[PDB]
């Protein structure tokens, strides 16, 4: 049972999620998550995506995905690779990834300031 989250974070499966507000460019959102002991959200299943679409800002959010090599090798901030994807039609507009209100993903310029950003961290577990 991995379901304990810090105050203000929401649990989904074995992860904790923070739905941040305030205008930030991608790297600023990256540090906002880091300084809260989390990281910009990494998405690995349709169930996780569905949960995020339900809770995320209608005006768009930064997520933890980037074209790290600038040639299409999209990597999550925690170093994990893209298995599950939720790209909008014609995606992958530049090097950082944002999630629209629909939950669908699109490339964006890293220096664009978005009003929303999502953090995740692992839920802590109650010992059996």
């Amino acid at each position: 049972v991995c379901n304990t989250c810090p105050e203000k974070w929401i649990n989904f499966q074995r992860k904790c999620y923070y739905f941040g507000k305030g205008t930030k460019q991608w790297v600023h959102a990256r540090y906002a998550c880091d300084d809260m002991e989390g990281q910009l959200v990494s998405i690995h299943s349709p169930e996780e995506q569905d949960f995020l679409t339900k809770h995320a800002s209608h005006t768009g959010s930064w997520i933890g995905l980037r074209n790290l090599d600038l040639k299409g090798e999209f990597i999550w901030v925690d170093g994990s690779h893209v298995d599950y994807s939720n790209w909008a039609p014609g995606e992958p507009g530049e090097d950082c990834v944002m999630m629209r209100g629909s939950g669908r993903w699109n490339d964006a310029f890293c220096d664009r300031k978005l009003g929303a950003w999502v953090c995740d961290r692992l839920a802590t577990c109650t010992p059996p």
